């Protein structure tokens, strides 16, 4: 319920952020995924490509300014008994196109958690075209902590990671 739409970020917090992704549902499962809006320009969801469960929550059409949005999945009997998986990418006021990327580490204890974001410059729609940028274009890797970079369209992004349980990895771009 409380998902699907965050604040500016300057009143995130985990303690609450915890909760907030069990108001879903009474589940063993927990994922956060979303991007804090703040560079100035409204933006446009398109697609959402998705292997998880199925959906549980409405994705945000259009983000306000200085604002942010989460989402949600299910794992059921998809690619996982427990978490959610999707990438999908938002339209940017500049005719870019950001691409999140989130998972559920938390059945893969054989490697650490991987991530990645990028912003696919003009139009891409969420497919396996978004996913294979992720995958194979260039995966990365974190283990608890901040990291930030420019990369390379006029913004720059950082991305954070967190391991164990009530943990998940977000991405925040800004100017």
């Amino acid at each position: 319920a409380l998902a699907g739409t965050i604040i500016a970020g300057a009143s995130l917090t985990f303690q609450v952020l915890d909760k907030v992704l069990e108001e879903l549902g009474k589940v063993s499962q927990k994922i956060a995924v979303g991007i804090d809006n703040e560079s100035g320009g409204t933006w446009t969801a398109l697609n959402a490509y998705f292997r998880s469960g199925t959906t549980d929550v409405i994705l945000p059409e259009f983000v306000p300014n200085t604002k942010a949005l989460l989402y949600s999945g299910r794992k059921d009997t998809g690619p996982v008994a427990t978490g959610a998986v999707a990438a999908f990418a938002y339209y940017m006021s500049s005719g870019n196109t950001l691409g999140v990327m989130f998972s559920v580490p938390f059945d893969y204890n054989w490697y650490s958690n991987w991530w990645d974001v990028k912003i696919y410059s003009g139009k891409r729609r969420a497919d396996q075209g978004m996913y294979e940028d992720l995958y194979y274009g260039n995966p990365y890797r974190g283990d608890n902590g901040w990291h930030e970079k420019n990369l390379g369209y006029g913004l720059r992004m950082k991305g954070i990671m967190t391991s164990a349980g009530e943990a998940k990895m977000q991405i925040k771009i800004s100017r």
